[PDB]
């Protein structure tokens, strides 16, 4: 929707962007260029 | 304790070196220049 990878809002502790559309539930699973980092090992699951 | 990484043999379904001695219980933790493969992801996980 918002176009966006994914990263938490500092203010609203909102999650946006791709990650933000499998938290929330919009989506199942997410195929992009998404690079694996921290605090998205800490929400999500990702492969090799 | 047999110096090797880890891999199965065709033969006799054993697995050596570090993946063999995580699967049989010998040690907790592998730190090691140990190759993330398909094979090896089936009975130990991996760290990124
Ligand atoms: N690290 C590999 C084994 N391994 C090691 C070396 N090495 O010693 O640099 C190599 O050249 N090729 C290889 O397959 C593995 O874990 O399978």
């Amino acid at each position: 929707g918002d176009g966006k990878y994914g990263a938490r809002d500092a203010d609203t502790k909102i999650w946006n962007g791709m990650v933000g559309e499998l938290v929330y539930g919009k989506a199942d699973i997410a195929i992009a260029p998404l690079t694996i980092t921290l605090v998205r090992e800490e929400v999500i699951d990702f492969s090799k």
